[PDB]
DNA sequence: CAACCGAATTCGGTTG
DNA sequence: CAACCGAATTCGGTTG
C-alpha cells in the first residue's frame, strides 16, 4: 500500500487548467485530485500512479508549467 | 512520510467537522480543505507526530458517517 | 498556459 | 452532527 504520487503546487486556476490538460491522456496516470490546500495562497494536485514505470513516463513526457512546483513521493 | 488520516465522508459533513476540529488542534498539524478524485468527499490531517496522532483519534469526536483511515504521505 | 465565463460547489460560521 | 445561510471559490470547457 505504498502508492507513488507526485504533488503539483501553484495557482489554484492555473492548477484546475492543467489537470484538464493531464486529463486529456489519463493513461499516464491512476488519478488526480480536485485542486486543495491547506487550511497556501497557492493551491495542490495530487497525482498517483500505478507505478513507479508509469510514474516515470509521466515525468519525461508530461508538460509542467514553471509556474507549478513538482513535488515526488509516496502516500498510503 | 507524515503520519496522517484521511477522513471519507459527505463534503459538507467534512467541512463542519474540520471547523470543529479547529477546537482541539493541539493534537494535529494541518488539515486540509474538503477535497476528491476526479459524491464523498476527503480531509487530510496530517500530525507531528506518531503519538500524536494517535492521542487525536482517541480525543477528538469522528461522525461514524465518517470513515477514518490511517497512513502516510509525500 | 491561464484569464475568463456562468454555474455548481465549498467556505466559515450559525442554528437547532 | 449537519442542514442552512450569505458569500467566496472552484469547476469543466473555451479561447487567444
Amino acid at each position: 500500500h505504498m502508492t507513488p504520487i507526485i504533488h503539483l503546487k501553484g495557482d489554484r486556476n492555473s492548477l484546475k487548467c492543467l489537470r484538464y490538460r493531464l486529463r486529456k491522456h489519463s493513461d499516464h496516470y491512476r488519478d488526480i485530485s480536485s485542486t486543495w490546500h491547506w487550511t497556501e495562497k497557492t493551491g495542490i494536485l495530487t497525482v498517483t500512479y500505478h507505478s513507479e514505470t508509469q510514474r516515470t513516463k509521466f515525468l519525461n513526457t508530461v508538460a509542467i508549467p514553471d509556474s507549478v512546483q513538482i513535488l515526488v513521493g509516496y502516500m498510503t
